[PDB]
């Protein structure tokens, strides 16, 4: 049993790997899903994509690896965070499309908590501010959408889950119906401080206590898969955290004080808080994250929707440009927007402007403006965004950070990456290796199994790559800022109601 | 002398035309000329470039067809509407580049203008808004900017010109200076009903009278160039008007109550308004048109700064398509903008909004809104504009257009067409040939030395190769039109003072 296996299932295309005991990646694999847009604003998945695209690469790096089953030490869980799930407990088949993240329908609902005035229980109970972001909101919108539910619900004949959740349950063929608490902290529907469902809340969104799953600790057996290979072995799953979680932990952020920013999908910054809750004041989210070892702790999170995905608009949609040619590339031909502005409100907007109805834009158009420029401005919006958020974390934090500890395969973008150490006006620390995410679920999955002791051992696991130091000065910086907010405000309450 | 040569200097491109007495186009010739944006919201020309592309053209024109300087009948001069040109008398090189339409530098003056107050001055002598869009500013501007200049021009060793005048002066050597009515009246420096140089004005903006040609008219003779052949052989100048106003005559639209819209560079709708001057109500512009024969008229103006222009920059820009892929064939594939937004102030705005900070932008951005999408948003960013000063016109003129009279390049877009027709909610006529402009001049020049006696021979030259009714119904129709609304404010007051 040399080896621990981490579950890496973005929000656009799911992952494995193969670590070993010098927390090596021995082997990768990537299988991506249908990014399903029922309608603008609108962010589906298919739940069996999922699960195909999942457990197929966790058969594939074992594969090509010649790894056995009866290698793996145990199984970490890593997933994209807020996206919602229901399925009939008979069937396991779902009632209902994954409504991701992103996925703006709620919205309306979220006005109704809004107009009742939850703000603040929401907010002092979840640690959430109000929005179509969470999974609250979208399990109602099932319900309500999908017929018989409630009342199947309430009969528990339908089941709740988020991503980690339906992984395992799938691995496990119904055995187990469980979530770790980083997960559950996003659901809007469970207290992050009595750490269990919160009742005012499913009261609320009208939810039945029935569908639920029993949270857990990130690290720590849930149960096991049978994965072929030699009969009668199994594999313990033991890890389990929220992609972003799973990158603090991964990135070493056990101690309050502790934050990072992760380029993906969207850039998810986040601040290790202890023990210790933290109110926000600067409209940030109040989570759960890990203890040195996968116990409770909490953070300070920046949440912003739109940035790799941004890149990968530019491509796929715009087809602006290739795997052959980078971003990069081009934006480095260019020696700024010219005057261009990238606002990514492809989602609406979220930290800290929660909007949900803020809308993807660009300005500052001229006759001479071209690709590169876009390109560029686009490349540009994700440190903008990021440092919006960091100030905010600041704030409420009361901490400035010194460098940037950052991860995530846009980190391998030296342009964006030196355009964000400018812009803040802060050095910026980019490892050796972005996996940090897989990481942490190895990590995890591994320390709950022995495999591991603790992340000591690991400490030096972590190496800078490269940091990225300002060479920008205020005036500049403080000026484009400026634009960009300028932009930003033009962006909003765009779409109707 | 069986032809007829009309001088077509675009904003973009130099053209030039033979048409016999039966008013065909024998052949053409085209030159493109560099866009010079020495800075965003800035538009320059080369003087050189223009005269060399427009010089070139014409000789090819008959080149191509073995026409001879001698069958030449005479010459016709169209011309790009307000683009400013200084330049020494002596030497007849320009003290700077041409400083275009679209050109927003003045603006700031602009504003000092308005602030002294002579919206209503200016608006009820030159029928003109305050805009960087005129000459005036222009001049000023240079003459600040370039040291002696003021003193030389007093001296009157420099020369004041629009882009019929330079042509001009340089196909008679110096010899002759100036320009027509049309042209004139879009100075911001002419009385549009005295039919004079303002005084007060060139008072104001501080311009030499010394410098400016003598304004003449449309049809008429004004001189003769030599372009070898035969020699002692010379050709005829005798037709002058605004590209624009070109267009409305080729379009035998002498009458007042007769508009039309041109699809180029920008969107350019006027309107007959006969003998009579019309005071604008809806930020409109009053100028002076043709009579029935190049006489003094008056017209009401929607101008719209991009329009094909737009088309273009996807193109050279955005490198969105090509010569071998049309706008068309994308717009096309899609069926709807996907909710996305162009406005197109990259120029600026203009009527009716004539704001000079409105800066090019895109709105209602998903996460899959693709090319075609914005393609056709593009495209519907004519259209869109067009309404809006179409209506306006009514307000203004007072009269229902039923049908639309159309011309430009863009009108071959069956797509844009339709569009067009649905979303005003209109037919819309789509004739046999667009350069209607080129036949003004044509026309003109022709009539100005009998080789026509008078549009009534060719009154049955005009062919409609197609109509477009309407397909779309208010609600839908005064929907899209909110947006496109919502969208074109969120554009304005862009750019930094």
């Amino acid at each position: 049993k040399k080896y621990i296996v981490a579950l890496d299932q973005g929000t656009t295309s799911s992952r494995a790997v193969v670590m070993d005991h010098d927390a090596n990646i021995i082997s990768v694999s990537q299988r991506e899903f249908e990014q399903i847009y029922p309608k603008p604003g609108w962010v589906e998945h298919d739940p069996m994509e999922i699960w195909a695209t999942q457990s197929s690469t966790l058969v594939e790096v074992l594969a090509k690896a010649d790894i056995s089953s009866d290698q793996i030490a145990a199984i970490g869980i890593t997933n994209q965070r807020e996206t919602t799930i229901v399925w009939e407990k008979e069937t396991g088949k779902p009632i209902y499309n994954a409504i991701v993240w992103q996925c703006r329908r709620t919205a309306e609902i979220c006005e109704h908590l809004k107009r009742d005035g939850l703000e603040d229980y929401i907010r002092s109970n979840t640690g959430l501010v109000i929005d179509p972001y969470f999974s609250g909101t979208k399990v109602k919108w099932i319900l309500d959408h999908v017929e018989g539910s409630r009342e199947r619900a309430r009969r528990g004949e339908l089941l709740f889950g988020t991503v980690d959740t339906w992984l395992i349950w799938k691995m496990t063929q119904g055995r187990v119906h469980v979530t770790d608490y980083t997960n559950a902290s996003r659901t809007m529907l469970f207290n992050i401080h009595t750490l269990d469902w919160d009742d005012k809340m499913l009261e609320v969104l009208d939810i039945p206590r029935e569908m639920l799953p029993e949270v857990r600790r990130s690290s720590e057996v849930y149960g096991q898969t049978n994965i072929g290979g030699k009969g009668g072995t199994r594999i313990p799953i033991s890890g389990i955290a929220g992609d972003q979680q799973a990158a603090l932990f991964g990135q070493l952020c056990v101690k309050e004080g502790m934050a990072k920013n992760t380029y993906g999908t969207g850039c998810f910054m986040l601040m290790n808080t202890g023990e210790k809750a933290v109110k926000s004041e600067n409209g940030l989210l109040t989570t759960i994250a890990c203890g040195p070892t996968g116990e409770v702790n909490y953070a300070l999170e920046g949440a912003v929707f739109m940035a790799g995905a941004s890149i990968q608009w530019l491509r796929d949609e715009m087809k602006l440009i290739n795997d052959a040619y980078d971003s990069e590339y081009f934006a480095t031909k260019v020696q700024n927007t010219n005057g261009v502005y990238v606002v990514p409100a492809f989602t609406g907007l979220g930290a800290p402007y929660w909007d949900p109805y803020a809308r993807g834009a660009i300005f500052g158009l001229t006759r001479g403006v071209n690709a590169n420029h876009i390109i560029r401005a686009t490349l540009e919006s994700i440190a903008y965004q990021t440092r919006d958020v960091l100030e905010a974390m600041q704030a409420d934090s009361g901490i400035r950070l010194h460098a940037l500890r950052v991860d995530g395969g846009a980190v391998a973008n030296n342009f964006l990456m030196q355009f964000q150490s400018d812009i803040l006006g802060t050095r910026v620390e980019r490892p050796e290796v972005r996996e940090v995410t897989a990481l942490g679920a190895a990590y995890l999955a591994g320390l709950a199994v022995g495999f591991w002791q603790n992340l000591d051992e690991l400490q030096e696991k972590a190496v800078i790559e490269r940091e990225f130091r300002p060479g920008i000065e205020t005036t500049e910086r403080n000026y484009r800022y400026a634009g960009w907010k300028k932009a930003v405000k033009r962006a909003m309450a765009w779409e109707e109601h």
